[PDB]
This record gives C-alpha cells, sequence and structure tokens, in this order.
C-alpha cells in the first residue's frame, strides 16, 4: 500500500478552517465596535503565512498523484458524497485574498483586477461541468458558497456591478439546496461520517451570504439581518439535537465543521459595528471564543493522533 | 364509556377563533379610517372577558384528562393529523395578550417584559422538540403561525431586535410547508373531513406576517402588500374551488376555518390606514362583515347541536 | 386526411415570437440611451401591422375547427403537455396593446380602463378552471409569464393598486415551477422535441417580471436588477449545454424559443437607461442583434419548408 492510495481529497478540509480563522482576527483588530480590546495586528501576520505553507504543501503533494495515479482520481470523481471537495481548493483561495495583510501591502484604494479573474474562472467552470454531470446520470453537486465569496473578492476590486450578479447566481442555487435538505436532516447518532461535506455548506452559505450584501451596498437592511439570523436559528438546532451523554470519537471529519462555525462569528461582527448595544457586544465575543478555541484544542488532537500512532490516514 | 376518553384535542379550536375576532373588533374602534362608524369600544370588554372564561375551561378539564389518563394523551401524540393542535393553547394565549382592553390597563408606553417570556418559552421549546420527532421517525409537524405572532407580543413589549429574529425563523419554514401543500391541495369534497388543522394555517399565515411588518418597521412596504394580496388571492380560491350545488352538513371542525377569515379581515384595516380610497373602505368593511357573521350563526348552531341533541361529542 | 385535422394548437407560437418582435423595436426607437442610432419609428408600424394580419388569420381558422370538429379541440385539451398552449392566445393579445403604435394614437396620458377588462378576464377564469383539473386527475399546468404582462397592462391603464396584486400572483406560482423544473432539466439531445411548451417560459419569466417592477414603481431595486440576472444566468446555460458538435434540423417548435431571447433583449434595455455605461450598451446591442437576426433567418426557413415541399403540416 503505497502512500499515495491512501491520501485522499478530504485533506483539503483543513486548509478551509485554517484559513477562515485568518478573516476572523483581521476583523477583531481592525472593528471600531472592539477597539477596547487592543489586539494586536501581528497574529493575522503569523496565521495569513501558516495558511499559506499548508495550502501549498497540499495541493503540491495532490497534483504528484493526479499525474502518478490518473486513474485512482477518476475513481474518486463519481462517488456522489465526495464530489463537493474538488470546489474545496479553489474557492480557499479567495478567503487568503481578502485577509491581504496590511503590512504586505501598501496602502491601496483596490487590488488589481487580474487577481480576481484568475481565481474566479476555474470555479466558474468547475460547477456548470460538474452540474451538467447529474443531469446526464438529491442535487448535492451544486455549489452556493462559493459564489457568494466571489462577490466579496469583487467588491473588493471595485466591479460593484457584476459582484451583484454572482450573488443572485449564489442564492438560486441556495432555494433547491435549502427545499431538499431540510426535509432530511441527518440524524444525531453517526453526525460526522454521514454526508459531511454538504452539511457544512449549510450552517455557512447564509453567513457569507450577509457579508457580501454588507460590502456591495455598505449598509444594513432586511438581508443582512435575516439571513444572519437565519444562521443564528440553524447554529442554535444544532446544539439541542446533539447528545451530550453519548461520547464522541476523534476524527478527520472534525476539521470541515469548524468553517462554518467561524464564518458566522465574523457575521455577528458586522452587526455589532451597525446596531451597537451590550447584547450585541457580548454575544460577538462568546461565538469567537468558542470558534478560536475550538481549533486551538482540534489542532493539538490531530497532531498527536498523526505523529506518535499514524492513525490519521486510514488504509 | 367516561366522557374522559370522548373529550378530544379539538377542542381549543373553538377558543382560537372567538379569540381572534376579539383584535378584529378592537382596530374597528382604535381605526382612524374607519371613525365614522362610531363604535363603542365596550364591544371588546364583552368580547375579551367571554375569550378567558372558555380558555380556562377547556384547559382546566384537559389537565384533569392528563392525569387521569396519561398513555390516552401519549396515543394522541404520535398520530400524524392531530399533532399540530398541541401548539393551539400556547398561540391562543397571545392572541388575548395584544388585544390588552384599555379599560382595565392604565395607559402605558410598553407592557412589562415578563409577560413575553412566560407565553413564549413552552412554545419554542415545543417547536424543537417536535420538529425533532420527525426526524427519527409532508413536513406538516412545523408551526409557521406562532412565530408570527409572537413578533407582534415582541413589539408591544419594546424589544425590536429579537422581534427581527423571530419573524425570519418563521418565514424559513413557510418556505417548505408552501412548496408541500400547495402541490397536493384538498379536493373539494369532503374538504372539512382531510387535513383540517394544517389548511388552516395556509390561508392564515401570509396575513399574519403582513400585520408584524407593519408594527416592526412602521411604513408598508413590498413585504406588507404583497404579503396581504397572496392571502387575497388564495382566498379568492376557496369560493370558485367550493361546490354550492354540493350539500354541506354540521361539523365541529368548522370553528378552526373561521380563524383564517378573521386574519384577512384584520390585515385589510391596516392598509386602508395606509392607502385611503373608497376602494379600500368598502373591501375592509366587507370582509368584516363575512367574518362575524359566520360566527355568530356558527356558535348559535353548535350550541343547539350540544344541549338538546348531545351529538357534539362522538363515541 | 382534411386540413382540419392536421392543424394543430401549435400554430399560434409564430404570432407569441413575431408579436414580442415588437415591443423591442419600439423601444429602440424611444430610449435615450439609444438614441444615437437615429432608428425610424417607421419599422414598428410594419411590424405592428404584421402581428396583427397573422394573429386574426390564425385564430379565425381555429374558430371554423372547434365548431367542425368540437371533439377533436376536447382531445387536444386532456394531453399534459400541449395544454399550455391554451394560454397563449390570450396572453399574446396583451402585447400588441402596449406597443400602441404612437402614430396611430393620438397622445394621452393613459388608456381606456375597458381595454384592460376584455383581455384580462378570459384568461383569470382560464388559470383558474385549469388549475382545478390538476387537483381532480409536475405542476406544469400553472401559467406564470401571463399575470407578469398583465401588471404592464395595468400601469399603462394607471391602475397602480391592482397592478401590485397580479405581481404577487404570479411571482407565488413561480416558486412552484422554479423548483420542480430546475431539478430535471431537459437533455441536450433532442431538446426541442421535449416539453418544448413548458421551457419557453423558464428563460422568459423573470425578465417579465423585472419590466413590470419598473413600471409600477420607476426606481430599480433589487427586484428588477436581481431577476434580470437570474436571466442572463440561465441564458448563458443554453450555450454551454447545447452541443454544437450535435446537427440540427428544422422544426415547428423553433418559434417558441424566439419569445424568450427577445423579453430579455427589452429588459436589458431598462438596465442600459437606469446604470450608463459602456458595458451595458455593447451588451444591450449585442442581445438586440442576436433576437433579430435568428428571427429573420427563421422567417425565411420557415416560409420556403411551407410551400415548395408542403413539409410544414404533418399527418
Ligand atoms: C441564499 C441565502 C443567502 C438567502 C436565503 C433566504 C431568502 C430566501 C429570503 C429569506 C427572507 C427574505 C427577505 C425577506 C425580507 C426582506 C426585507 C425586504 O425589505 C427591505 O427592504 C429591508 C430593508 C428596509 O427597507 O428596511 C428586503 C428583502 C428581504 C431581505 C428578503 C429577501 C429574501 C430573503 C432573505
Ligand atoms: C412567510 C410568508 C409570510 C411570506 C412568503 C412570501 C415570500 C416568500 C416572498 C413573496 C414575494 C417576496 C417579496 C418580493 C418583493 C419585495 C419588495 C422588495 O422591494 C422593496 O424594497 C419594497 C419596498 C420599496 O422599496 O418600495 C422588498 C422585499 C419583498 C417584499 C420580497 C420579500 C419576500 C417575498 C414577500
Ligand atoms: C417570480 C420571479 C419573477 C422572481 C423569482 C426570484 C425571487 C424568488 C427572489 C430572488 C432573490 C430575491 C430578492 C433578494 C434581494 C432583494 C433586494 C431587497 O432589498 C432591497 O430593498 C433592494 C433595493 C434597495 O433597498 O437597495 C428587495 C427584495 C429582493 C429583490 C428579493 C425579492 C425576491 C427575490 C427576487
Ligand atoms: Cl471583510
Ligand atoms: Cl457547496
Ligand atoms: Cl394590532
Ligand atoms: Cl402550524
Ligand atoms: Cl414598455
Ligand atoms: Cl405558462
Amino acid at each position: 500500500w503505497p502512500f499515495l492510495l491512501r491520501f485522499p481529497i478530504g485533506c483539503f478540509g483543513i486548509c478551509l478552517g485554517l484559513s477562515s480563522q485568518a478573516v476572523l482576527w483581521l476583523a477583531l483588530a481592525k472593528s471600531p465596535a472592539t477597539n477596547f480590546l487592543h489586539i494586536t495586528p501581528l497574529i493575522n501576520l503569523v496565521v495569513w503565512l501558516f495558511s499559506l505553507v499548508v495550502l501549498v504543501s497540499v495541493s503540491f503533494t495532490y497534483i504528484l498523484k493526479c499525474i502518478f495515479y490518473f486513474e485512482a482520481v477518476k475513481r474518486e470523481y463519481f462517488h456522489p458524497v465526495r464530489v463537493n471537495f474538488f470546489f474545496a481548493p479553489w474557492v480557499v483561495c479567495m478567503f487568503l485574498a481578502i485577509s491581504v495583510p496590511p503590512m504586505f501591502s501598501p496602502n491601496r484604494k483596490y487590488l488589481h483586477p487580474a487577481i480576481w479573474c484568475v481565481f474566479m474562472g476555474p470555479y466558474f467552470f468547475l460547477e456548470l461541468k460538474i452540474y451538467g454531470q447529474w443531469l446526464s446520470g438529491p442535487s448535492s453537486h451544486l455549489s452556493v458558497v462559493g459564489n457568494f465569496v466571489g462577490a466579496i473578492l469583487a467588491s473588493k476590486v471595485g466591479w460593484d456591478e457584476v459582484a451583484k450578479f454572482l450573488w443572485a447566481v449564489g442564492f438560486a442555487h441556495y432555494l433547491v439546496v435549502f427545499v431538499t435538505l431540510y426535509q432530511r436532516l441527518p440524524t444525531s447518532e453517526a453526525l460526522p461520517k454521514e454526508l459531511h461535506p454538504v452539511y457544512s455548506m449549510f450552517i455557512a452559505a447564509p453567513s457569507a451570504a450577509s457579508i457580501a450584501w454588507n460590502t456591495i451596498y455598505g449598509q444594513f437592511d432586511g438581508c443582512s439581518r435575516t439571513c444572519f439570523f437565519i444562521a443564528l436559528f440553524l447554529y442554535i438546532s444544532l446544539v439541542a439535537r446533539i447528545n451530550f451523554f453519548t461520547g464522541f470519537k476523534f476524527s478527520v471529519a472534525w476539521w470541515s465543521y469548524t468553517f462554518p462555525m467561524t464564518t458566522a462569528s465574523v457575521a455577528t461582527i458586522k452587526y455589532a459595528e451597525a446596531v451597537p448595544g451590550y447584547p450585541s457586544r457580548a454575544l460577538a465575543l462568546t461565538l469567537s471564543f468558542i470558534s478560536t478555541a475550538m481549533v486551538c484544542v482540534l489542532f493539538v488532537s490531530t497532531l498527536l493522533h498523526a505523529f506518535v500512532w499514524q492513525t490519521l490516514f486510514p488504509n
């Protein structure tokens, strides 16, 4: 059993969670509402560099597999559940782009338009091609989160009009996913094993949509508030449904679940700036504290379970 | 056959219809657009007291059954069609709360926040628990109307922010219900017998949503108008589809159908205040006249059929 | 085989495409953004008269069949796929009404209210009756486009309030159609033959809705922009999915596909007026050029294939 076979596409899950952490701490240092913490922006410098190293190493190793064992890649593509992970490498690169650590880049009004085109295009072509396969042969193949994220990148460039077009496309696909998935949610028992990639974008897409609305227009309306509150209601359902009595075991799939929690925390900070008050401030800090704590303990657990015991990679 | 067995949970239907009548006549006396009628506010005083008596008597008798024959209550819970009626006792109490007869309460800016918490919480816990049962074992178990009604109560207290959160949650559940129920509407023949509790909230939830929007913001927009017009279009479909040639017979289920009609009438009065004109005024009065007439004739019929013949309660 | 049997209801398809062309060229002559072309309004005079001749001839011949062979009409009604075409004669008359060639009518603020009632009523009665048949015996029987078109006619009369009511009804039916049709789109192979009437209103209803919003309110908002962008995204999917390598053959069904393209072009012109700029202007002209070119080449092809070879009408 060579190492290439035991290396699946699920490795990209860890990069998405860690990269999403970078945007959270950037806000905590550039938030006028949360100025009283005096958080040093140097934290983002370490986190952003760490996200680049893991993304390059993961991507480079996977490229070697694609030339060495193309047939293995071909087999993975067809399987229905693990298809969504093909979108993961493209969407994560956009997350680093919006971070854009202040120290590296001298102050400028907008980023160069060339950056948007290179990252965005491979995603749009993949979205249409993967959608066509479903018709030839649920509706879980559709990608929703990436379109909302691209709108944020487009707003940073300054192309306001195209950002509105991407938001409309992302919303339309959400309706089909929302109706089907809500009817049959996964059972509390054996939650991580079943439909783990698909579920993550169910508690995350609304929170991303609210952030995109704030960048395009600049003022909160019913779109940003209601989408944010829907995500909060869905997030609360996890606590009530999860069984505290039932035991839990370590699994690689836990890395993907981190990403939904982080996106909600960033969205809450936007709400606090628009509407000041003691309620919002405490709620924003609480969500951030839970998100960052889970990553730190999970990072230690996934580090020990891979080195001394080499149980991270199954046969 | 003891009286406890022949006493079902459908008795709560009559309370919902009569309690909804109270809010209608309160508006008719406090509407600047309909000032020319000079309606005495004393009508609400009689109606509100009458609603309290029936609600207490119905609730007190049912509590006796729950301790005497718990297993009978347990059997009723599982059956799919008659599950929605468990939400009915909680939602109706909120309807009396908004009425708040002026004579009883000295003029005050807002009501005490404690009233909102006691009534609302048992409903939110019930909504999550009942929804979980569906996943373990359509989508008719979901409750939609109560969330919109709670927003009205929250606005009366003055907690504007939480009212927006409840409205978002209620809207999201409506999408699943609207798609499924619209595909298979009940046939005109044997209309009352089939799916009678579920259908009532289909012509009623839009009208409640429009009222909630007016209280939170204060100015009509596309939300209030389009939701109100959707309810009107759905209400008109009943007249066209119902068969006049086919005969009708007395049934206990008719009490639930009163509640949808009353809610639409109250919503129309809001429209008349925002947009004045002869068209709206006549339409508002016509809907109220039909609603109040149906209750009076139905009340007499349900009174005679229960006393001289004792045919109200089946075996 | 008498000519009456070989004359189907699909003949009304050609009238819808040609009549829709009339509104496009009217805008091109009355558009301040596209003033630099100096397009003579005389083009609409020829087109509008040509649309009236074909509509009268098609309608008059079909009336003869309805009295001669009523049973044949009765058989056609039941078949599920070819039911939507019954709505086509009524909706097309509204399209000529909005055109209202300037030369014929002296300048006036609004049109007489009587015109709206005569055309609209037969459509509303048909919508309710056809919808009832589905319940007694997908959800493709529902009509969506006509309600949005009627709102435009109502706005021309000046009855603003009723136009909002029609828009709400049309939107509600769209949700059921959008969810069902999007799940199972037709395959690229043998595209014209399968579900040809139903598909045409899928790329067309959003574009009609955006135009109606602009007339009722007068200022673009998120309704007009997002609905327009959804239609653009759906239109682009046709180019990617269609197979260029696969050959194509002449068919009568191609006339219906013209109508979706024209409606999108008219909607784009509205966008250019609201938001000026070089991007929008070129995109508006390009869509119009493709639409008008397709009609001209198709008109020649459908003319030659019917006269020398008499292959237009199948047995
Ligand atoms: C794909 C995800 C990100 C969104 C899924 C949710 C949408 C299907 C629905 C939920 C409720 C709907 C909203 C209902 C109420 C409003 C407020 C409505 O009225 C306003 O104009 C708000 C601002 C104001 O004028 O005060 C604007 C659109 C919006 C947000 C609606 C847009 C579509 C929403 C967000
Ligand atoms: C759960 C029930 C109560 C609502 C179900 C209906 C909604 C799914 C849809 C129907 C049409 C949609 C509306 C379409 C048009 C508008 C107007 C739109 O534009 C405006 O800003 C209106 C006010 C103005 O700016 O003039 C605001 C949101 C809204 C109401 C939309 C919100 C979501 C609505 C109400
Ligand atoms: C039946 C067809 C014609 C429409 C099908 C699409 C609708 C189901 C959804 C898609 C996204 C929704 C929209 C989402 C965002 C908005 C913007 C929202 O916010 C605004 O107030 C826009 C204007 C502004 O205030 O800047 C108003 C309603 C609207 C258009 C929503 C109404 C309902 C929409 C159009
Ligand atoms: Cl940001
Ligand atoms: Cl996705
Ligand atoms: Cl009220
Ligand atoms: Cl309910
Ligand atoms: Cl026009
Ligand atoms: Cl249609």
